[PDB]
């Protein structure tokens, strides 16, 4: 028994040796090489297993079933159960056996080539052979790519055939001024050390008509990635790159030969996408004919994915924002179809993907706009857009006649001296502000007193009512949305500027989108639907249907009104309804002083289609609202 139990072991730490990939830790436990104890020695079983286990990918080798038992007075036999994870798949239910040798007072095992793969004798072989599975694409609402497989044009050059003296220098600048390329970007192509002189050194991919070709440049078809709203959707797409030994190391399933997407929906679908590698890993004889087939299937192409993205909602909505920093969202309100997810500034997906220098990766990591940020799934105080949703709880509890008239003089207000330097701010100075009022010049004041008045307890529980710290159901990383950092405001100041949407507020695009659904769906919360096929969810009263058919009316105004803040909107002549707001930047921020400007607008009559936009670090005299006109057409066209 006691010898029993230190065998066990001895099988445990050999499987665990293996399992860690330590192969020269696993010979080591083995017994001399004889003809009934080790087969090889213990350097030429460390070069088996590395050789075979890292040719198939074997990673994750586990055990069950441990039985040892006695067969002689030296001689202790064992079996166990084991699995393990292959380039091909896993390796489920293999009977591996053997003995032990417990001369000494330690154990060894009798190393045999059956305790790499069961079934294996002597110099038995291990073959491998993979078939790479295709990459799927992904299609907008209409079928529309915005990821595919193609055939991209390849511009490369060969040192040879370019020239001598003064020939060569001639044709670099005459390849570097027909194709907009550096002419030092040229040159140092073809002077890296990888470079030999008759080789096609690549350089550029040609995603349009090819020019004439001078002496020395050449084209050839490569299949790869190809995005056809660049930088329109390389936020939400994503891009895909060249997969490397460490992420073979985390899951073998992947081809060392293809692509694994990095960021984006290639990333958050790259199961799905990449499909499966088919093949087949056999054992052989000595010389090459198959004995066992330990795995095969074949072939599996990815599968494709279609979005509720609207291609061409989503090329206005990047574009209206003129390459600033900024974001839209885009829905039908009533179902929840995200139709345009726009971040801004943006990197080009196609030139990351298909080799991009260190420095034009550099200029994007360090450029202070951060281009990568994903603008619709960052939290940001949504501003004094957020009136509606303080108006809506107050209208429901009470709090808020619609038809009761404060009387605000000047620009700045505070509750009392305590508040000390602090002030609440607005842009208008009107002496009698109603409800229907405020909301038609963004009066952050009456908003900041009817909070107080409404107190935090009453307020909390219409906020309570949404959608706050709840993780929406999508393939996109963000985090939830919050009221405040704890869950009581503990400063009057802190309570009434989460009445106009500054404060504690984290709310990302994408949930502000949601929340503001209400309004579109008579206080009706329509969670927001990415996948085009998944099924519209809902979270009803939310709001009063009372609020919405008070509310609804005056955001109406607030294009329509001539002193209305979006009345620029009224140029469009459809039925809008719409509602503007700014925030201020918080956190260290390299200038203190620095707005966000906001809107919201949505149809009032067919609640076909909503819209948040804003404008991070807002330029002067820019703003959400003067962008938004060609997307309110389109959607207001297409979303009825």
């Amino acid at each position: 028994t006691q010898a029993v139990e230190a065998g066990e072991k001895t099988v445990e730490q050999f499987v665990q040796a293996l399992n860690k990939g330590d192969y020269n830790k696993a010979a080591e436990m083995t017994s001399k090489k004889a003809a009934n104890k080790s087969a090889l020695s213990e350097k030429e079983i460390l070069d088996k297993y590395q050789n075979i286990y890292g040719a198939a990918d074997v990673k994750g080798l586990q055990i069950s079933n441990l039985k040892v038992d006695k067969k002689d007075d030296s001689t202790y036999s064992f079996s166990y159960k084991a699995k393990m994870n292959t380039s091909l798949g896993e390796l489920k239910d293999l009977s591996y056996k053997g003995t032990l040798d417990r001369n000494d007072g330690q154990t060894t095992i009798n190393w045999q080539p059956n305790l790499v793969f069961p079934e294996m004798e002597g110099n038995d072989k291990v073959s491998l052979t993979t078939q790479e599975a295709a990459r799927g694409n992904i299609i907008d609402r209409n079928g529309e790519p915005l990821a595919t497989t193609g055939k991209l044009k390849q511009l490369g050059v060969v040192p040879s055939k370019l020239g001598d003296g003064g020939e060569k220098t001639a044709n670099i600048k005459a390849i570097a001024s027909s194709f907009d390329l550096t002419e030092d970007a040229i040159n140092q192509a073809i002077s890296q050390s990888w470079v030999q002189p008759d080789y096609f050194v690549p350089l550029k991919i040609i995603d349009g008509a090819t020019p004439e070709l001078p002496a020395g440049a050449t084209i050839q078809e490569v299949d790869g990635r190809y995005y056809p709203l660049g930088e329109a959707a390389a936020q939400l797409i994503g891009y895909v790159g060249d997969i490397t030994a460490e992420d073979i190391d985390k899951n073998p399933e992947l081809s060392s030969n293809g692509k694994i997407g990095r960021s984006g929906l290639e990333m958050a679908f790259d199961k799905d996408l990449r499909g499966t590698t088919g093949g087949k890993l056999s054992i052989t004889d000595a010389d090459g004919v198959e004995k066992k087939v330990l795995i095969e299937h074949e072939v599996q192409n990815g599968k494709d994915i279609k979005l509720t993205i609207d291609a061409k909602a989503q090329k206005t909505a990047f574009d209206s924002l003129g390459g600033k920093a900024g974001s839209t969202v885009a829905t039908t309100p009533k179902t929840g179809d995200l139709l345009a997810l726009a971040s801004s500034p943006s990197y080009d997906p196609n030139k990351m993907t298909n080799g991009i220098s260190q420095e034009d990766y550099k200029a994007y990591e360090e450029n202070p706009e951060q281009p990568f940020i994903s603008r619709f799934a960052t939290g940001y105080a949504p501003g004094s857009t957020f009136k509606m949703i303080t108006a809506a709880i107050g209208l429901d509890n009470g709090t808020i006649d619609p038809n009761e008239v404060l009387t605000i003089n000047g620009l700045k207000w505070q509750k009392d001296s305590s508040w000390g330097s602090y002030q609440v701010t607005r842009v208008s100075d009107v002496s009698q502000v109603d409800l229907k009022t405020a909301l038609i010049y963004s009066d952050n004041i009456y908003t900041a007193q009817e909070t107080l008045k409404m107190g935090e307890k009453k307020f909390r529980t219409g906020l309570d009512k949404f959608i706050f710290g709840e993780d929406l159901d999508l393939p996109i990383s963000m985090n939830p949305a919050q009221i405040s950092n704890e869950d009581s405001f503990n400063s009057d100041i802190l309570l009434a500027d989460t009445g106009y949407g500054q404060g504690e507020l984290l709310i990302n695009p994408i949930q502000q989108a949601a929340m503001y659904s209400v309004f579109a769906n008579n206080g009706t919360l329509v969670y927001p639907k990415l996948i085009a096929d998944k099924e519209t969810k809902d979270k009803k009263n939310v709001i009063g249907e009372t609020a919405v058919q008070t509310i609804v009316p005056d955001l109406r105004e607030v294009v329509q009104d001539v002193n209305g803040t979006a009345h620029s909107l009224s140029a469009l002549g459809i039925p809008l309804a719409a509602k503007t707001g700014t925030a201020e930047i918080p956190a260290p921020a390299p200038a203190p002083g620095k707005e966000n400007s906001f809107l919201f607008a949505f149809n009032p009559d067919n609640q076909g289609y909503m819209m948040v936009s804003m404008l991070e670090n807002k330029e002067d005299d820019d703003s959400a609202t003067k962008r938004a006109s060609e997307l309110l057409q389109y959607l207001n066209q297409n979303y009825q």
